[PDB]
């Protein structure tokens, strides 16, 4: 018997309620998606809830389900996923902290002048080793060498980022950007929030020894790419893709078709849609969902669908009117040979309501993908 | 009393079709983005109608005696007339029109000339029977369609005792409609070519609303792409002709103005032609018993609670609901 590869699509903040403004539909309905459509009319749909009905799931716990992981059981923090989103090579014993720079007395800063203001606090110093690198805007990741084991901030971690502030905002305070900084009347970065403590995920095994599967994906974000590096698999960026609205989706589509050739299971991520609805625009979040279907258009024209299983879906919910994650369920669609495809003809949340598939959880994707492209073995007998 | 309501008769001509394999099995319409048609559809009812009968392909005039209310055969008798009104003219029982086509002759290589060039050579033909340009006509108190002074009972205008008014471009449909009682105009910009402008009628028909009881606006360029078997371009046409639908819809009131949507026959890419193919219909507005149609397509049309019927029960249906219609009888 053949075994088929398969193909994991995340549309980040997928999921969405009614809007007035687009009478009736949400932006997934109301956007031109014929790609999708055709998938969900030859496949079969369903909803899915990242960790459980009415529970927002934040980006990175939404992933560990996606993966195939129980949240509740797995998630040790996003500090660590931050980290290795950065590139780091860390050690299952370290613990990681996401760090924005702010400011303290008695502003929206750069990428570049997080860069150098990151550089200088590397060259502070504590009892322990540690780790600071900045990643974007007014963003950072700090990294604690062997405390994994303090990782709910314990006491003597606290005393440590405590003296770390001190020291940091005495070489913060100091640097020329930040000369320039207050003589130009700007805020100055010149203190350090330090929160989501995270360690390793305590998963038992990695995705591809679990599966026996070689195992690629096409990510821009950071915090993503940590997930997936974390479970075990090969993070590609291809020239282009930077996770906004200004992102190469035919990129990632262009990479994710290549990859198939030498992996088993390739998963894609497109991060944009999830910010149409963090900032209320409907519109706009709909416009981004069709820029994913002609990303997924470009694929089916590349794959044969019954070498190939597809899925389609989000990690969350993002309602445009509540302007961050929320509980709903997230339309989810497969495609591909094995299916039994049900009913349905487009793909949509009151469409994904009938489809044969039902209600189900977030980490029963991958298995039930998993089963379709007949790499799932028996329990029993 | 009753308030009476007013109609708007929209027609996106050879708006049927078939099943394309490129646009994944689905009909020009169906691929093609319609919010304001397929939220029309959500809030109102639908169904097919045959221009004429199950299987029988309708020109686009005889297809407009249908959907004016009329019986094409016992009306019908000739193109040219029509052609003729369409220009300007103004016919007598005893005269013979005819639609002419300006063409290369070498055998005749090529039956594209400037609407300009057309006028020119119009004018020097006639200079030394009424030959006129219009996009010609030749009138006798590449040419045929030989029409004549057409058979109608009596005038849209008396049989329904309301001022009607369309928004048409094309010789032919402004023909059909002036013979039957219509008060016929036609906006700038509005050619019933690819690069018509659909906007002008949307605005043009909105105005006409406030001095008419029913609205009549036609849109030409569907049925072009048919006829060269372009399903992308026909969907395009279409979504344009939506946008057109959706700045009336921002400018009426559904309670007061009945609405309905259609084409006048079915011109499917794959044939190039007519087709005997019942057309989708919709019809939204005040007095609608809504079924539970979420677009606007063939297939849904399929599952629309008017059913099937016939394209002469359209305007009696509107005029029904907008309570301008009288019983017989009691
Ligand atoms: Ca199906
Ligand atoms: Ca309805
Ligand atoms: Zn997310
Ligand atoms: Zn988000
Ligand atoms: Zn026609
Ligand atoms: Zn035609």
């Amino acid at each position: 018997v053949l075994k088929r590869k398969g193909l994991l699509i995340i549309l980040d903040g997928l999921g969405d309620r009614p809007i007035k403004e687009l009478n009736g539909l949400t932006p997934l309905e109301y956007a031109n998606t014929p790609n999708m459509d055709k998938l969900a009319e030859i496949g079969i749909l369903g909803q899915q809830d990242p960790i459980k009905p009415g529970q927002p799931a934040g980006s990175d716990t939404a992933h560990l389900s996606i993966f195939g992981y129980d949240p509740y059981e797995t998630y040790r923090g996003r500090g660590f996923f931050e980290a290795l989103g950065v590139g780091l090579d860390l050690s299952k014993d370290d613990l990681a902290f996401r760090v924005n720079f702010a400011t303290l007395e008695n502003a929206r800063a750069i990428q570049e002048e997080v860069d150098i203001g990151v550089d200088f606090i590397f060259k502070t110093g504590h009892r322990a080793v540690l780790v600071l690198k900045g990643m974007s805007r007014g963003y950072k990741v700090g990294d604690n060498d062997p405390h994994e084991a303090g990782k709910p901030p314990s006491k003597k971690v606290a005393e440590i980022l405590e003296e770390f502030v001190k020291k940091a905002q005495e070489v913060l305070e100091k640097h020329p950007i930040n000369e320039r900084r207050r003589k130009e009347g700007k805020p100055i970065a010149n203190y350090l929030l330090i929160r989501g403590a995270g360690t390793y995920p305590n998963i038992p095994m990695k995705f591809t020894e679990q599966w026996k599967v070689k195992a690629a994906g096409v990510i821009a974000v950071a915090l993503v790419k940590g997930v997936a590096r974390a479970v075990g698999f090969d993070v590609y960026t291809p020239e282009g893709a930077t996770g906004e609205y200004n992102t190469n989706e035919m990129a990632k589509a262009k990479k994710a078709v290549e990859l198939l050739k030498d992996y088993d299971f390739v998963f894609l991520h497109f991060k944009p849609t999830d910010a149409a609805g963090h900032d209320n625009k409907p519109k706009l979040k709909a416009e981004l969902i069709e820029r994913a279907d002609r990303m997924i258009g470009y694929i089916l024209d590349h794959v044969d669908l019954e070498e190939v299983v597809i899925a389609i879906t989000g990690d969350h919910s993002t309602p445009c009117e509540v302007m961050n994650h929320s509980g709903d369920p997230v339309p989810l669609l497969i495609a591909g040979g094995g299916v039994r495809t049900d009913d349905t003809k487009r793909f949509g949340e009151r469409e994904a309501m009938k489809g044969g598939l039902g209600r189900i959880r977030g980490h029963d994707i991958v298995p039930i993908m998993m089963d379709l492209m007949n790499r799932s073995e028996k329990f029993g007998a």
